[PDB]
Order: structure tokens, then sequence, then C-alpha cells
């Protein structure tokens, strides 16, 4: 078919964890969905101590954005390496056929630009990331990573055919760091990506991040920036791990409708306590609240969550239900 | 409705790996089922070396008891700090919906008690675990995590919605714990809780376990204490791991049904002969064994069973079947 | 039934990621399927570097060979101990019932074999791994592990319940192994097998693979012996880790279909990026090629990948279909 005849639509990319607006059942026939995307190497500081990495994103945010489209669609990439920033760099995406996702014919060193076409022929959310030959972890575990959804043409079904459909959605992308740390275990103090290079593949390979995060940073999706519902409301969290396994968990709440391996044309899991998103992939999940209050979302190993980062949490307004839980007998002596 | 007027019935909880009587198939109408809790803080030695560490249960065990409701059943937990202890504890149950499971609810200092009540509006297999807040993972990894099961009401069912019956129940807890090493590799001798914290919290961000180990010992559910059975028995093992990923296997069987994940309204998994339990759920694997002798129940981590602990036996009765196997030359020269 | 009266056919096993000639739909009643190994004892060079360790061989390679029976056959091993070998090894099927899998009936000393039969009752791809008692994982994770598949006596079934039958088949076994390190960090330099057991323990017990390699060493599955496939071809690719999770993912493709834990009477899981197999376990992933060019086979934690040792390459011939990805417009300043 030729693709010149196809509409086109241009989408204008949003910071996570919000998502561009878009249409859950499509609304018109297959689309070429132009995206843009600028790469920005940047400091960014990522704990509450004040540890400053050199991290490289996706349009200047650790994850890089939620791209939407639906199954048949083709994504238009225009990935831009502006000369400001030293290193290069190139997309894999998860969701396309061929040529190492797309990175074999991506390849951008700074003041290049490039456009790639692919048609999303599987429905799913899906991991993109960077991978550079030779140096793919590092650009990965150093924040270059995002994810793309492609929804069913008619949208999300239940386990039995039914539709579900989401009020809200939220991208929550986490990451793993590796800041290598001297002998005494402080972080070291480097000058450029070169000389740094040695000391994060030994960091690397001890398989331990010294920080794992929600929307790059400890804390982020937190207070001001904390993710918000109403009692009722059926929520969408996408979920991304481009490189190490996690198992979110929304404390106080389920996965009503889990896909924990990200792909639509399968059932759901349902009522979900936890959940098991490998290291590589996108998952989503469903929930209707129905408390209001502070809820926090985690990964459920709780080192990971409460000690090295990764731990997020919803302010949900609206009507406490007292069948659904009470304090019988309030804490006294 | 008026809870005032549906029936109230008293639990008495069983150590595990045993689990208190109940029926799979729902004999009355939804009830108030009745727990009571008492938290403990106690020295537990927990590998043959004799390494002695401060633990923190729930009614004396590593894990807690398993709990036994079915679904839209409310669970009503008068929950018991005695003066006799030094910390803050609180119960967050991931059946529950609202108030970070409950902990919000459940803040008891020693010499407070607090009763919480919560509808199991979702049945399947569920950890629960203490949650203090700033102190979540300190807590969970000295033993403070235990699971409640929610039947379905017409009991369990096959992936063709044929019922299941199983003639025996154990729950296994396994739980991964942090002893904090000096820089010589030797457990390191604490005088107080407070004293502790910090090397607890230094040891915890390795990620690396000390120990793994079920019912709360190296060898608990071994020898007079290996799980038992009988050749033709349907036994489901509940395992359930509040911070960690485990792997359970059964050498010499399968698990003939497995809710990896936990949740009874999904099908199971048939023939499995390892699954995946994320960190913080709780799983459940349904067998009928087949052949008598003994079996070792592990983490398929075999580094993490037979090295660090998580690895039980069963010992099982009766006729062995030459047909499902025999040794057709026994070794020789 | 008298086992005499049925067919007995003996396999001539081949090395991996080959597989023995087999019928994916049996064309025959059940049989007797006649195997024979021997266990080499065996130096290995497993890196770049030149690192050489003591590796526990099944047949003379890293993974053991795969194989392959139909559902209800009965398998028959002759493993044979020649007197070059210093070590007790036995064997353990997780296809098989009693006696630990057959462990308990194996055991053979320098300068002895046996022969064990069982049936092979449920269908799936299975390890297989020696297991002698108090010695387990130090075995496994010196590379003595293998794949059996048990077929479907009709082959296997989509979700839908139609026949998806592959052209090729490979095997890959990922091995995490576990070379001492001294302090400063460099790999030990033993003299017999007893001396090194305690520093394999010590490397052991801290969780972290020195090396995760496919087919035996980096690289193995790479330049002349990379994968093959042309555009149009049918694959599946058994996958195995007998200790620890990994999660496969084949760049610049998918899993059309996954059985990520291994076992046939499931329905598959449906355009995986990536899937998780737990340590312990045997998955297998079916998927049409598209594309021609180089794919990368990996575990998508991408360090495990690319500095530690856990890709592979698939070189895919054909046509290059600019529908479903293109450039259009090259990377240019
Ligand atoms: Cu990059
Ligand atoms: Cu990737
Ligand atoms: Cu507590
Ligand atoms: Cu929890
Ligand atoms: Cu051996
Ligand atoms: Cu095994």
């Amino acid at each position: 078919v030729d693709i010149s005849t196809l509409p086109r639509v241009k989408v204008d990319l949003v910071k996570p964890p919000f998502v561009h607006a878009h249409d859950q059942v499509a609304k018109t026939g297959p689309r070429v969905v132009e995206f843009t995307m600028t790469i920005e190497e940047k400091k960014l500081v990522i704990d509450r101590e004040g540890t400053e990495i050199h991290a490289m994103t996706f349009n200047g945010s650790v994850p890089g954005p939620l791209m939407v489209v639906h199954e048949n669609d083709y994504v238009e990439l225009r990935l831009i390496n502006p000369d400001t920033n030293t290193l290069l760099h190139n997309i894999d995406f998860h969701a396309a056929t061929g040529a190492l996702g797309g990175g074999a014919l991506t390849q951008v060193n700074p003041g290049e630009e490039t456009t790639l076409r692919f048609k999303a022929t599987k429905p799913g959310v899906f991991v993109y990331h960077c991978a550079p030959e030779g140096m793919v972890p590092w650009h990965v575990t150093s924040g270059m990573n995002g994810a793309i959804m492609v929804l069913p043409r008619d949208g999300l079904k239940d386990e039995k055919g039914q539709p579900l459909t989401y009020d809200k959605i939220y991208y929550v992308g986490e990451q793993d760091f590796y800041v290598p740390k001297d002998e005494a275990g402080n972080y070291k103090k480097y000058e450029t990506p070169g000389e740094a290079y040695e000391d994060a593949v030994k960091a690397m390979r001890t398989l331990t991040p010294t920080h794992i995060v929600f929307n790059g940073a400890v804390g982020a999706l937190t207070g001001d920036h904390a993710l918000t519902a109403a009692v009722g409301e059926r929520v969408l969290v996408v979920h991304s791990q481009a490189n190490r396994d996690t198992r979110p968990h929304l404390i106080g709440g389920h996965g009503d409708y889990v896909w924990a391996t990200g792909k639509f044309r399968n059932p759901p899991d349902l009522d979900q306590e936890t959940w098991l998103i490998p290291g590589g992939t996108a998952g989503a999940a469903f929930y209707t609240f129905r408390q209001p209050g502070v809820y926090a979302y985690v990964n459920h190993n709780l080192i990971e969550a409460f000690e090295l980062g990764a731990a997020g949490h919803f302010k949900v307004t609206g009507e406490w239900n007292d069948d659904l839980m009470t304090s019988v007998v309030k804490p006294a002596s």
C-alpha cells in the first residue's frame, strides 16, 4: 500500500508521568503518526543527598515520553541529536520488526538527525531505548529509555471480551542507576564520559543498583507531583523497566486487570496484589479506585522501594467506605 | 448492610506450616471472621551455626499464621502489641482495600491494641505484613509477615471450571534476612534496635540476603518437622515472599495446578516444574502425589536453597510405581 | 502394561544449539526412547580473556543436549561416568516423577554406569541437571544441566487450538558461572576440585555471577556459530536456566507464541517482547521471521547480556520489507 495516501497526524508529546491525548478506540483508519524527539545529555540530581549524574535522555526526561498509537498505524519518528551533545545515540523500539528494532538505522552523531518509520503490527505496551553498538547498557542505565503503547483499534478488553475503558492514564518509568563507588562506599567524583566509562562498566557488573527511581529521582512522584485520582475513577498505569525486573504494587489497592508482560491480545490477570514486569518489558495495570486517601505505588522489593527510591504516591479524593474497611477500635491502651 | 446482623465466628490460629481448620466450600453465608494476633519481638536462631537475630513476629512465628476466609466475608483482626515489646508496629493486608492495606489505621505502640475490619472482596492468597512509616523493609525482613487466603465461596476450580479439592494444605513462608556483616564477613555482635538500625539499612541496601529460610530457620521443615503426605493425596502448598522473588519447585514432583501470583479468579497454570512468586506476593500450588519417598521443596535458585536455607522436605508414604519410574540397571561398574 | 511389548527407538544426540531429529506429531504409538550420555569433566575457556574453568558436563557440552520425546513415551537413559572423571554425579529430570527426579536412583562414581527409565507424563520443556546430595549448586553451576522436550502427541497448538508447526528448532542453554575472585577482583588460580570447593561455595553465596553465557562461552552463538533462519521461517527457541531467572528477548523481533514457563497444556502468551524464565525452568518461544539481517538474542538484563555474556546472534536471509520498517531520512547533518 502506498503509505503516501494515508492520513498523517503529528503528536505533541508530554513529560511523564502524563501522556499525550489520544483515543482508546480508533476514530480513523490507519494513520502515519509523526513524533519528534530531541536527545538531551544533562546533569540530573537523583536523590535527596544531592547525587548528580550525567543522564542521557530522550526529550529531556527520565523516562522518555510515552508514545501512543493504534495497531497497524505507522510510527514515523524524527530523532534529533543536537551538536550540544557529545555522544552517538540511536533508538530501538521493541514494538518494531527489523534492524534491531530500528537501532541499525538510526545512529546519529551530535549534529545529526534521522527519520525512521515502522508499522506497529502488535498491540501492547513496549519499551524503547537507545542501543549504540558496544555501549548498550551504559546508555540504557543512564536513563535513555521510555515506552510506546500500541492500542488495539477497538480499545482494551477484559478476560471475557468486554470493553475496559480508562478515565486516566499514567506512565511510570522505573530506572536502575549504577553510580560508581569508591572502596569506602562513596559515589566517585567523573570529568568526561570517556573517563567515566570503565568505572561505569565496573559498577554495572556488580548487578546491584545504587538507586532505583520512578520518573527520574527519589520522590519524583510525591508531594506536589503525586499521582491523583478520584474514587470511582478507572486508571491505567503503564510501567516500564528497560533493564531489570520489577514487581509493582499499589499499597491499599490492587491491579484489577493486569497485563504484566504488556501485550493486549492476551487476557489480563485479575485481582493481582503484585505483578512481575521482567527487565526489558513494559506492563500495564487497570484499577478502579474504591477508597480515598494516600496510596503508595511501589516496587515490592521494599528495600528497592523505600531505601533505593522505587516509590511514588497517589492522592485520591472522595468518600470513605466503612463497609470495605474501618477501624472498629482505634489504637489505645 | 448492617454488619451487626451477620454471624460472627472466632478463629483459633495455628503455627505454620499448619493451617487452621476451614471449609473449602462455604457452608454459611457471609460472616465476620474474628482473628487475634499478638506481636512478639524475640530472639531467634536461624541457622545451624547458631546465628541469633532479633526477630519481629506476628503470634511468635516466622512467618505469621495463615488466616483463611471466604470471598466477601469480613476480616476483623484484634492486633495486640504488649508492653514487653519495644517498637511500634501495624499491619498491611494485601487482601484489603484502603488506608495502605490497614497500616494507616493500626499503628500500635507497646501497651496498645487495635481492631481493624475489612471486607475480603477478592479471592486469592495474599501477603500481610507490618509497615510502619519510614521503617517498612526493616520490619518485613525481620520476619513480620504472613499470608491470608480468601477462598472463592464455591472453592477452587481448574482451568475448565471443574472443582479442585485439596486433602491437605500447608503454608510455607519464605524469609530473606539481611544480617549485617563486618568487613571480614562475620555477622556483627547489636545492643538495642536503634543501635542496629543503620547497619540493618546498610545490610538491606546490598540486596543480598545472608539467609533465605522456610518457616523461620535453616532446616525448619526437615526431620521430625518434614511435611507429610500419602500417595494419592491432593495437597495445596501456599507459599509467600513479602519482599523478594522466589521460584518454588517440588523435587521429584510438579505443580499440577499453580496460581503463581495467587489469585483464584484466574485459571491456574498446568504442569509447572517451577513457578515465579514475585516479592510481595503469595502463590499456591496444587499437586497429587504419585510416588512415595523423600521430596525436597525448594527455591530453585539452588544456591538460595542449599547454601542459604530455602529448602524443606516432604516424606510421602505409600506404594512405589515402577511404570512411572524405575532403575533398570542400578549403578555398577 | 508390559513395557517390553513397546517399540524401542535409540536416539543419537547432537551438540547444542542443534537438536536431534524428531517428529512434532507422533507417527507411532508410545515408545521407549533410548538415550545415552557420558559425563565429562573438562577444562573450558569461557570468555575472551581466556578464563578457564573446570566444567562438569553431560556429553561434553554446556548445556547438555536437548532430548526430545512425546507425552507418555518412556525415557530410558544410560548414564555413564568414566573412570577418567573424579567426581560422583547423577541426574534429576524435572519431567519425571519420583526419587528426586531420578537423582536418588542414578548416583554413579567414576567407573560406573546406570540405566534409569521414567514415563514422560507431562508435555512441556523441562530442565534436567546433576544433583549430588550436599553438592547440588556446585555441579549445576559448573555446567551440569540441559533440557528435555516432551511434545504433545499431536504437536504444538496456539491459544485457539490451531496447530503451530516449527520449521527449525534451537536449544539455548544459559549458564551462570561463579568463578571465585580474590580481594582485588581477579579470578583465583585451583589445583583440585576439593581445594576449590570452599571458595566455590563462597563465590556462589554472593549471588552475583561472574559470567552468564549461552552455549558455554561468551560469543558462542556468534560469527560462524550464529543461529540462522530465512524470512518466513517458523522457529522455536527452547531456552533453559537451571539456577537463575532470565528474560529472553529477540532484538528486532518478538515471541509470537511463548510458553515462558514451558508447559504446553497451557495456552501460549502472544506477542511478547521479553519473557521471564524462572531459574529451574525451561521455556519455549515460537517466532516467524519477517525481516532479514542480524538479530541479537539476549537476556534483557542488558548488563548480563553485553557485559557478562548472555547474548547470541541470528543471521536471517531474505527480502527486506520496507512497509514494516524503513529509514525515511538516513542519518545526516
Ligand atoms: Cu544513547
Ligand atoms: Cu531492548
Ligand atoms: Cu513491625
Ligand atoms: Cu505490601
Ligand atoms: Cu555432577
Ligand atoms: Cu531441579
